[PDB]
């Protein structure tokens, strides 16, 4: 048997998205799944560490990436989503430096790097209505996002002209995204990047890779409106269909390989007759969704076997 490792926190290797996606990837003839558990991921040398042929690795909140990357040199499997690159997606200075680079439309920005220890000395200076940052003027209402790509306590700045103050964004708490608050200027300790605040309809592209030529999208409010979180009768946050055109099929298939990741999430701003990037998230799943479910299975199988069935001699076509 072709193995399948999976090398993540509990809650991510438990979660139903994960669960329903490897009951399929388990009903391939030649594949097994083995998920790698947290004590062993978290306590155990990676020496100790389950055997398999093809890696499903990706970091969140408290995952030992140092562990799974020396992992994966000690053992040399198939990786599916690239381990080095998931230090980089942790840093939204060099998601962005990699999305320019590979000619993909994103937001106007600039980075403003803040030295903790003389923070008064950094490339900013501040009116009522716009932010200069290395000389770099934008005009309210503009977007605020920690470094971090983990910090999720994006500030949006609403120009005079709509009343001032700001719409703080959190990673959602029940019934909220993001709340108003009468403060009109920027934050004065951390380092920033400060970017023009794109036009949509209200609404966020989610867009989910499995490999470069498939990409489910679905559309959510946007927590940069007022931060109630819409619900429908069962509970769950309202989502609204998308397909993706040409150009956004194209970028979907640019952040997958670029970024080395199989399956990517990444979010779409539909501004001005174009699409924007303004995140990218790595290894996420589509949630509710049993065609994405079996479609994403499918993919992940068929990724495995093409790679792996000719060293095992398993006929594959
Ligand atoms: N430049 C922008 N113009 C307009 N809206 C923006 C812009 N940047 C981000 N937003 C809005 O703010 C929301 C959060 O920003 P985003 O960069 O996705 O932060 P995040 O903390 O990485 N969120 P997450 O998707 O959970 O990882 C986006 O989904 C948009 O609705
Ligand atoms: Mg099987
Ligand atoms: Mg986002
Ligand atoms: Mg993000």
């Amino acid at each position: 048997q072709i193995v399948v490792g999976i090398c993540s926190m509990a809650k991510k290797s438990k979660s139903k998205p994960m669960k329903e996606i490897l009951e399929r990837i388990s009903l391939f003839k030649y594949i097994t799944v083995v998920v790698f558990e947290e004590e062993v991921i978290l306590n155990e040398p990676v020496e100790n560490w389950p055997l398999c042929d093809c890696l499903i690795s990706f970091h969140s909140k408290g995952f030992p990436l140092d562990k799974a990357v020396a992992y994966a040199k000690l053992r040399n499997p198939f990786v599916i989503n690239d381990l080095n690159m998931q230090y980089l997606i942790q840093d939204r200075r060099e998601v962005y430096s990699i999305l320019q680079a590979e000619g993909i439309l994103l937001p106007r920005y600039a980075i403003l790097n803040r030295d903790p220890n003389n923070p008064k000395e950094c490339n900013l200076i501040e009116g009522e209505d716009h932010v200069e940052v290395n000389g770099e003027v934008f005009q309210k209402p503009f977007v605020e996002k920690p470094v971090s790509a983990e910090d999720h306590n994006v500030y949006i700045y609403y120009p005079t002209s709509a009343g001032g103050g700001s719409q703080r964004l959190f990673r959602k708490i029940g019934s909220r995204s993001s709340v108003y608050s009468p403060e009109s200027n920027v934050r004065k300790t951390g380092s920033y990047i400060y970017e023009e605040f794109m036009p949509t309809d209200g609404t966020d592209v989610k867009v989910y890779t499995v490999g470069p030529d498939y990409a489910h999208a679905e559309a959510r409010k946007s927590p940069a409106l007022d931060g109630k979180v819409e619900r429908d009768s069962e509970g769950k946050e309202v989502r609204y269909p998308v397909i993706l055109n040409a150009r956004e099929k194209l970028i979907a298939w640019k952040v997958c390989l670029a970024f080395k990741q199989t399956v990517c999430g990444f979010d779409l701003l539909r501004a001005n007759g174009q699409s924007y990037v303004c995140d990218v998230n790595g290894f996420s799943f589509v949630k509710n969704s049993m065609k994405y479910y079996d479609d994403c299975a499918k993919i992940l199988g068929n990724i495995v076997m093409r790679e792996l069935a000719p060293q095992f001699h398993i006929p594959w076509s």
